[PDB]
Order: C-alpha cells, then structure tokens, then sequence
C-alpha cells in the first residue's frame, strides 16, 4: 500500500494537512450589474447616493464608491462585507466594471445628526438613551473584531427606523478626534471612545457643532489645558460625566464600549431620571427619494 | 402591527422601562481651562490656594486641589457638585488636565476659626449663636444626603459675609473626633455631632484650641474617665449644657442636627440671655488677596 516512498511523492500531489479550527469566514460577496442602479445626486475616486433596484423585483438606498490599485478596493470590499453586526452597516455588493465599485446600504431616514436637528423638539429620552445603546454595541462589535472605525460621528450614523440606528461604514475630522490622535496620529479603540463622547454630545445637543468656530489648530491647546465640550441642558451630571471620562487625556482612563453598554442600558431602562427633556412623556432625506425599502429587510 | 415576535426582537433594540420615579440629578459640572485660573499659595496630590478668572467678566477664591486612580477623583467631583445648601460648599468646576483638577470654592473672609481670633473682641452673641444655626443646617443638609463629614472644624467653616458661614468641602483629627471614632474608626451623623460640640467650643471661646498640650494619644483616656472640654466664660450654662451633650459616650444619646438647629435658633431669637459678652450691645485673608467676588454671587 503506502510505503514511505509513495507518501513523499504525493506530497507533491496533497498539501500536508495542519487544521487551525478557525471559523470558516462564509460572508457572501454579491456581485451586481451597472444597470441595476442607478446615481442620483454626488456624495465625494468619487461616492453617489444611489438607488439599487432589481431586475423584476423594490428601491433600494445604496451609496455607490467608485474609486492598477485594485488590491485595496478589493481588500476594503472583504472586510465590508464580513461585518455581521445589526448595529454596523453590511457591503451591499461590488460591480465589476473597468473601475472597481463598491456598494454600501443608506438607511431610509438618512444620517442620525440631520434627524436631532429635524426632530430636536420631538425626540424624547428614551429614544435618546437607547440610540446610545447601539452605538456603543456596534462599536463593541468593532472591538472584538478589532477594527478601529477612525471617524464615528453623529452624521456617521443612520437611521434606519426611529429605534435603530447603524454606524455607517468607515469609507481627518479634528473635532471628534482624541488627543493622542491629533498629536501623534494614534488611533485605537480608546481613541473611538473619545469619538463616540463627542458624538454622544452631539446627539444630546440636537445637532449643535462641537468646538464651534475655534479654529482646528486650536483644539489641541484648548485639550492639553483642560477645557472639554459643555454640559448639554438636558443631561443630568450622570450623562453628562459619562461624556467627560471619554475625554481623558489618558486613553486607559476612558471607559469601553462593553461598560458603556451597560452603562447606557442602565439608563435607557429609567429614561426620565437621566434626561430631563420639556413636554417628554418621516425625515428630509425620507422624502428626497420616495417602495423605498431597506437592505436588511429585502435580504435575509 | 405589533406581534409578540417582533416585540421580543426589539427587546434588542430597546431596553425594558422601569420608571423608578426617583428625582433626576440636575447638578451642574462646569470644565474650566488652566489658563483662567492661577495659583498663588500651596495649601497641601496638593491643594493651592488660587483665584479663578473667567476671560473678558471678576476674582474668584478657590481652592485648587491637583492630585490611573481618576474613577476616585471623578466620583468625589460627583458628590461635590450634587450639593445643594446655602451653607455647604460647592464644587466650582474641574480641569481636565492630565492630571484632574478640582476647583472649589473659598469665601472672601477666611476661615471661621480665624475669623474669631482676630474679632475676639467685636463678636457680639447674635453673631455667635446665628453661625451656630448655620452650622447645624449645613450637616443636617448633609444627614439628609446621607453624608458623614468626618472632619468638622472651626478651620472648616468659612466666612462668606459675617452674617453667613459654610462647610467647607471635605477633601485624622483627634481633638475633635468622637470616642467611638477614636477606638473604632466608626464614623456616623452622630459622630459629626461630637465634632459639632468640639466647633462650637471653639467659637465660644474665639479659637482656642481644644486639649490644649495634651497628647493625642491621651485624649481617648481623658474622654473615657468622662472630662470634657471646659465651660467657655461667655456661655451661659444653657449653651453649655448643648455641647456636653454632644459629647455623650452613647451616640445616640447625643441630639440631632435637626434639634441643635431649633435649640441654637431660640437662642438667636435671644441672643443676650444665653450669651453674656462684655460690650455686647474685613479679615487678614479678604486683605492677603485684594473685584474679589465670592462665586455664589457670580453665578446664578
């Protein structure tokens, strides 16, 4: 049968077998035709905001990237596509035209900072607090795969109804940015929570920008020394001092999105203690285009 | 419309309400740059003596305390500015600094106990016995939070105008301490009133010190065989009788905040009958620095 002989030549044939038990990544990559949607007004290569719209079958909110140096749009594309969180927003497809192009879903009622400045005398708590909760855990989801995002923002998430909100995909904003990162070019997970203060704050101020009119190479000084954004009026002190330990200027002082999940849970589960909010007891961007259905729910 | 599936996958999306109805904490957290407030002496990380002053608006005092280990300092903030008395010290403001800071606030006139040593002889007994209710009001307020002290003293009242006196912030005493803080480290309202008595003693008797020359070490034994702080000649036995109480062995034979601000009140009502003061009928610390506006007559 096999003698040694045998087995050294078909080693030749048959790759020695080492199995790592790691999981088999089976995201799928959906390939689409240029004529299934179509660019409607310019983002940003460059980015459209676009509608996806299958043959036979629904309007699709997509954001449409198109950008030799292949090798990275490709590897961007694996990475999009891999993410499985309900919080962190799924590659839609690509199009495999001369120029490479990547499609990402947009939620319905657009970004999460234009609908606190729509709705900022509608919007109570609850809806606040638990908004929060999302952020955090997509952010979470970040961490154990260990993708640093970079840049999350109150305009770098999307509503996809009024209850869930996504962190739009990762694809320089001094203002939401860390200490460390404006000094050094450092960005960790740590640095992503100093991020997420900011855009906590921007929420809880119903779009107010952060730093206003302080020039950028300002806000360096302004952080060594010790000045952080205001308390919001709504905030009690226990948000509020959530916010703040996000903006140490020691990343390990900061706390972590596993904390601030539970943190945030905490309170979306008693909201009127923590927000205090007058009168508390569609979108532009919804009525721009408009079926005008969600990914997410037209697939799986 | 509303399943019972689809409302447990929002249990995902949105947290379970549970309203306890408890009152929201509205206090507020102010951040202040470094360069508006300096430094001027150190008091004690360390404590300074400084004014802050706010760009464009005005000298404030405050007390500076600049001290990883910042879940600790960022929590006594939190109670620090929770306060709400007109007798009780509050938080100014933190800087964060790389290494926090702590901003409180300090009256124009000084401390109380030398306050008393350089009037000693221009203190008529309404004076007296009216900081006396004051004091009981503040730590009554403080019994109401359910916070222990720990360290009430003349050098901890301070002079906001002669008429009005507060608790300095709290951040081992023997000469003031109870007998069951002494021997057992226990610490309770009870205790505080113990240190409330050894306060008044020194006010009475303008800033003398309390077991003068005795060693520490041997007061515990002085206090068991039952001496006491003498009777202060100006003090009618009626207000002396108050301090021996608080000085009961038994803490719960001492009285209570809420009866020594009705007891000290009376007497104010009379001060002549209960104080007999001959004659009766600024400061070196407002002087050392000088607007110097007191930050409670800043703000709000």
């Amino acid at each position: 049968k096999r003698t040694l002989r045998r087995l050294l030549q078909e080693r030749e044939l048959v790759e020695p077998l080492t199995p790592s038990g790691e999981a088999p990544n089976q995201a799928l990559l959906r390939i689409l035709k240029e004529t299934e949607f179509k660019k409607i007004k310019v983002l940003g290569g460059t980015v459209y905001k676009g509608l996806w719209i299958p043959e036979g079958e629904v309007k699709i909110p997509v954001a449409i990237m198109e950008l030799k140096a292949n090798k990275e749009i490709l590897d961007e594309a694996y990475v999009m596509a891999s993410v499985d969180n309900p919080h962190v927003c799924r590659l839609l497809g690509i199009c495999l035209t001369s120029t490479v192009q990547l499609i990402t879903q947009l939620m319905p009622f657009g970004c999460l900072l234009d609908y606190v400045r729509e709705h900022k005398d509608n919007i109570g708590s609850q809806y606040l607090l638990n908004w929060c909760v999302q952020i955090a855990k997509g952010m979470n989801y970040l961490e154990d795969r260990r993708l640093v995002h970079r840049d999350l923002a109150a305009r770098n998430v999307l509503v996809k109804t009024p209850q869930h909100v996504k962190i739009t995909d990762f694809g320089v904003p001094i203002k939401w940015m860390a200490l460390e990162s404006i000094l050094h070019r450092i960005y960790t997970h740590q640095s992503d929570v100093w991020s997420y203060g900011v855009t906590v704050w921007e929420l809880m101020t119903f779009g107010s920008k952060p730093y206003d009119g302080i020039p950028a190479s300002e806000i360096s000084s302004i952080l060594e020394k010790g000045e952080r954004l205001p308390q919001p009026p709504i905030c009690t002190i226990d948000v509020y001092m959530i916010m703040v330990k996000c903006w140490m200027i020691d990343a390990d002082s900061r706390p972590k999105f596993r904390e601030l999940i539970i943190e945030f849970s905490k309170m979306a589960r008693d909201p009127q203690r923590y927000l205090v909010i007058q009168g508390d007891e569609d979108s532009n961007f919804y009525r721009a285009l408009m079926d005008v259905v969600d990914a997410d729910e037209y697939l799986i």
